[PDB]
């Protein structure tokens, strides 16, 4: 009933879950968190096994679903856990089948299209904006990990209602193209000031990752290449504070708000 | 002159100023990386000893201004450095006497309040966003280290750029008033939208921390209290992504757009 031993050969295979290369030949992967459990359920997310700690409350159980339940231990719990103060409820949750195949939109999409591999803790905080802001579709580089314990823990969860999808640049391009998408390049020596473009129909804003920043083909296809200001010397911004500020200028002028 | 041995006396004492007690003890602090020692220096901080990497550059030398000038080998380098990639230029700055009471402001400061002690390291984001954005100064809590290779590197060096003083909140609430400065506290459920508050004037934004928020009283007092809209199931953004927003949107407003 109670798994009491962080040497469990039962302890060991979760603790693996950590590893992308275990999620990836298990085709599984661990939801730490009451409300990230909550989030990956309520997106459709299929429950394997639900994890209990000593302190866990009734209701957490419940959640189930006819899903295997396991207690753990302290021990055993602080094995599984990535967190400094490990969660009572966790979640092995099945790899989705998903593609921009059964992706549909409207006339007037807001969309986020994020180039590169980022830093460790952007594309969360990103998720995080464009849940916020509302974004209709956010693509990211192919290979990108939506199931990694930090992405996860960092979007709060997030991650999961999202629509998001790693794709090839190649695939991308023909994606925006084929959906007539106006793509707006954001860079900071961009000519135009990010207030003076027209979001109010459908829009793409296209991001560099932190380091070698926008390439240069995909700032040469874009009909806009626009600028958020710096005032002080500094070069540029956080890429998931730079999304953050493009969705919701996106949003100002999508709530009656007029381009500079 | 040259420094070989990680075990150099100068190397170990390079190293103790990880450590704010010691940088406390001896009135110094070490600032890693080229941008951030420029920084640094632009603000009219003291260099008192110069650090050059292996493979720094012949300008870096002329950054000394009269200096101890040392030459550090790749191991000494990796000592001194809190970095996992060392930077090729640092210096060791004095800390500078600095009080609230000398600051003064223009007839329509940019004014950000953050209360209470935040998560590591939003402070570095907030500071980055608020030198891209142009405020004017901005009160942190009490407790608050500004010396920290922490703030420094998350900042990318905007720590120095900006007026930024740890303030007791006695202490920030009399300097508001003192000031006349209205203030516009943001929190999730505020009566307005964050763009339709007016900040072509003088304004002060109120942000609390992650686990708390704003007190009570201190939301009160405000003029206004103004919400970011979140479209999704988050109720809540990173404070130091509402924080760019905020003011941002005061930018925007102060180069000629009008509140919604
Ligand atoms: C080099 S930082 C990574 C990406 O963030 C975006 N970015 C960072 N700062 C800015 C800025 N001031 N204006 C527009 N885009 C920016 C750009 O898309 C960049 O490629
Ligand atoms: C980090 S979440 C808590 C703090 O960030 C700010 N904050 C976070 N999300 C919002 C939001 N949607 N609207 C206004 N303020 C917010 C608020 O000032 C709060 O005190
Ligand atoms: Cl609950
Ligand atoms: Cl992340
Ligand atoms: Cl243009
Ligand atoms: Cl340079
Ligand atoms: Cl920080």
């Amino acid at each position: 009933m109670r798994i009491e031993s962080p040497q469990n050969p039962r302890v060991k295979a979760l603790a693996a879950l950590k590893e992308r290369k275990e999620r990836e030949r298990t085709g599984r992967f661990l939801v730490e968190g009451r409300r990230e459990v909550e989030r990956a359920l309520e997106a459709g997310l299929s429950l394997e096994t639900l994890l209990l700690g000593p302190k866990a409350r009734p209701e957490d159980r419940a959640l189930a679903g006819g899903a295997e339940v396991l207690e753990l231990s302290e021990r055993a719990l602080a094995r599984v856990s990535t967190r400094e103060n490990p969660a009572q409820v966790l979640g092995v949750f099945r790899l989705p089948r998903r593609s921009l195949a059964g992706v549909t939109l409207g006339a007037a999409p807001l969309v986020l299209v994020l180039l590169g591999l980022e830093k460790p803790g952007n594309l969360g905080a990103i998720l995080r904006a464009a849940d916020g802001a509302g974004a209709d579709l956010v693509l990211v580089a192919e290979g990108v990990d939506l199931f990694s314990p930090q992405v996860i823990r960092n979007s709060t969860g997030a991650v999961f209602a999202l629509p998001v999808y790693p794709v090839a640049e190649g695939e991308a391009a023909r994606f925006l193209e084929e959906h007539n998408l106006p793509l707006v390049a954001a860079t900071p020596e961009g000519e135009r000031l990010y207030w003076e473009g027209d979001y109010r129909g459908g829009v793409a804003f296209l991001l560099g990752a932190e380091d070698k920043g926008l390439p240069e083909a995909w700032k040469r296809r874009a009909q806009v290449r626009v600028r958020i200001p710096m005032r002080g010397r500094a070069d540029s911004l956080n890429v998931a504070v730079t999304a953050a500020l493009l969705l919701y200028e996106a949003l100002r002028q999508r709530s009656g708000g007029a381009p500079l």
